[PDB]
């Protein structure tokens, strides 16, 4: 995987430092080969035995679902994702591509989508650039590179920076480059390793937040919008504990929360980023309900956010997710996707969100 | 007078079957700007401001009549009646009341401005006005947008409306909503647009066009990677809202999808909004502006200021067929939803647009 074993641990704790909960965590005692053995048996004679092939590919990490592919390859000599592709059809075919391509190949291939189509699909970058911090968006990229050249272009240096918009576009273009950019701030290894224990003030900073809640509070008005980037330069940049506590300090101060603020103060997409990069922050679950509610409007596999998210967060934070959304919608998250899809598409789904077959 | 002049264009008068749409403010045959100015003029004497009485006359006439009584009063006081409104009124109603003197195109330019000067670009906004304007009033508006420059500030002489907006490189969207603004689109002239009701609708569109369109239209997915596909903005940006309509069902004949359906399933963002508000505009207006109004209604009151453009706007052109249309979509009357998001002399200036006139 370009992932390493797990997605950063930068995404694995909430604003307190209490583990998100996964729906799907490294499987003890996994063997890539037993796995491999068992999907080869799953794809034989007339038709096929999906929900084998579900009850694993939906219940293994990425990094465990590439080690699969990797140990498939080195047996039969095949390829898994062509074998799959072979032996199934419709949105099952659909889910399961999204499942067995690395994690930033797929998110690689959906922003390729989401710019190459007439008009570009913007819920889609701010949905994906909000989900990647520094390492994993450079994955990305990397990975944008080789879609680019598996769908033929012969262009040498064509780049995810290349297919996007200008900076000079706007200031919602010049946030999304800064994103691409891959340097935001980061937290060492040790110091995130260490969050449920030490809690979250070793890698937080009050004269920070608060010096940074005076420059997002004195960010705004009229006359002057030449490159107006202080809010751009603390929201797009600050890890997510860092974000929380500046929210929190803000609020405090001004009597208004920073949220309202950002809502009140910016239009269009560049306010949906904003707040979506700060809800990511401080919302999180709440955030991610949202945007599977919205994902699912009777598409199938004709939009992929639905699937796309439930993928990605089943690893980091879908559990908590799932709570999140029945709180809101008063209907479980489960029960949606089983009334918006069919077939082992929605199987596929229902697994990942730990419902079992 | 007004840069609009005595009505807002005839092309959008009338509904894809060449029926006239339906106004809650029509010019009023007995208009008499002096008389409503003195009116005006009483209403404010003395520490009593009388706000039913300004809202049952200026709620009450088309911007053009507005625009008279502005002026008719500005010779008979050497007082301007905006800022003896301003100065007799305060908050929301105030507010509402400074959208409402205003010439409809600097109102527009107005919101344009704040559109695109602040952080981000509000262009919910972009696809709301622009969607409305035909050549000459987006000519208007765009002059109008100067005025705002010269008015908020900037010493550049050459500054424009076109100056402030993405640059056509941006994207799909930014390109198609450039060709808006630039005030191209076909024209139907108005003794052809007035004669509509005697002639029909079927005077004034054109098969063969449609049935080229049509098969552009369709062609746009194939090879869908190639250069930079404008054939869908040229269509959908520039046919009159009575050639889209025509070009819709012919597409639906041929290839058995809406073509609505096809722009959804086509493009993406901002740029299928775009395309989707301008055809909607043509083949399905009622409906598309009842969910625009729906959609402003968020309980920010004067801090937003679509509903209150949309029903100034809408008001002497199709707003009560949009409210017919609104109480079919939404199960409530636009008049009781408007009333529930909003309150004070605001609301009820809202409710007057309408036509709902409480005297004292």
């Amino acid at each position: 995987s370009e992932f390493g074993i797990t997605r950063s641990l930068i995404h694995s704790f909430d604003p307190h430092g209490k583990h998100y909960r996964p729906t799907i965590k490294p499987t003890t005692g996994f063997s890539a080969s037993a796995d491999a053995e068992r999907l080869h048996r799953s794809m034989k004679g007339p038709g096929t035995n999906e929900l084998a092939i579900i009850n694993i590919l939906a219940r293994r990490t990425n990094y465990e679902r590439q080690e699969i592919c990797q140990s498939y390859k080195s047996l039969y000599k095949q390829d898994l994702k062509d074998d799959l592709k072979s032996d199934t059809s419709g949105d099952f075919r659909k889910v399961l591509c999204q499942l067995i391509v690395d994690t930033p190949y797929m998110l690689a291939k959906s922003l390729y989508y989401a710019m190459k189509g007439l008009g570009t699909n913007d819920r889609v970058l701010i949905e994906i650039f909000t989900t990647l911090w520094n390492d994993e968006m450079k994955a990305v990229a990397d990975a944008y590179k080789q879609v680019l050249k598996d769908k033929g272009s012969e262009e040498s240096e064509r780049s995810l920076v290349t297919d996007m918009k200008k900076e000079t576009c706007g200031d919602y273009e010049y946030a999304l480059l800064s994103l691409v950019q891959a340097e935001r701030d980061d937290i060492p290894i040790l110091q995130l390793k260490a969050i449920p224990d030490k809690g979250v003030n070793s890698i937080i900073n009050h004269e920070l937040a608060e010096a940074d809640a005076k420059d997002l509070y004195a960010s705004g008005a009229g006359r002057v919008g030449t490159s107006e980037r202080r809010i751009t330069r603390v929201i797009c940049n600050r890890t997510p504990y860092q974000l929380y506590l500046t929210s929190e300090i803000y609020f405090k101060m001004y009597g208004k929360t920073l949220l309202e603020h950002i809502e009140s103060e910016t239009s269009g997409d560049y306010r949906k980023l904003l707040v979506a990069v700060l809800r990511y922050a401080i919302d999180r679950p709440s955030l991610i309900a949202e945007w599977l509610h919205d994902s699912m409007a009777g598409l199938g596999t004709k939009d992929y956010a639905l699937m796309r998210l439930l993928i990605t967060r089943s690893e980091i934070d879908l559990q908590d997710i799932m709570d999140a959304y029945e709180s809101i919608y008063g209907k479980s998250l489960l029960n949606a996707v089983k009334d918006d899809t069919s077939g082992d598409y929605r199987r596929t789904l229902c697994v990942l969100m730990g419902e079992i077959y």
